[PDB]
């Protein structure tokens, strides 16, 4: 209900430059150094913006509109509670490394195989 | 000795876009949901760039030229293993956030209140 990642624009709009917005198969820079596959989503737990390359490397057909605890159970209870910082979980072989702030308006989740 | 930052130039040159190469008080996002502290470097230990902020919520006069060891003794001989991903200490009241991939090319360290 309460979309973060489209309250501001900016706030996403600044983040999502230097990469592309396409997020396909990341050849542009290469998948040897940076982060496998990225999840954005809002103060609630719907998810807005994702580089498809995790949905691929999680056996997913679509990720978005998938909620966060159809997801992950484990990370369900985190993202509904925000009292941490970040947190690196294991799935389908590689880490899933959860983020959150303050106002976890830079909230995100990537994999780390 | 082999400065990762600028062997490639393009790969460093491409984060540092979204964000201001001044790195100054930060007023311009403000610090209410992105990173306190900003560090990277090399392959070795030797740090190349870092946003000022930290330093100034450390306590420091000057952070570059410090090495990794003389800031930090526990995330000394992580910086020299790579066996692992992300790991978050406590320092000045606020997290110490560090990450590493494959290539560590953008292994980088993060504070967080």
């Amino acid at each position: 209900r309460g979309s973060h990642m489209r309250s501001l624009h900016k706030e996403l709009q600044q983040y999502i430059s230097n990469l592309s917005y396409r997020v396909k198969k990341v050849s542009e820079e290469a998948l040897m150094q940076m982060p496998i596959g990225i999840l954005l989503l809002d103060e609630e737990d719907k998810i807005e913006w994702s580089n498809r390359f995790l949905a691929a490397c999680f056996k997913e057909q679509t990720l978005i509109g998938r909620s966060l605890a159809e997801l992950s159970e484990p990370l369900a209870a985190f993202v509904k509670k925000g009292k941490t910082d970040e947190e690196i979980i294991e799935l389908n072989g590689k880490q899933l490394k959860v983020i959150v702030h303050r106002h976890e308006r830079l909230l995100y989740f990537f994999d780390v195989t």
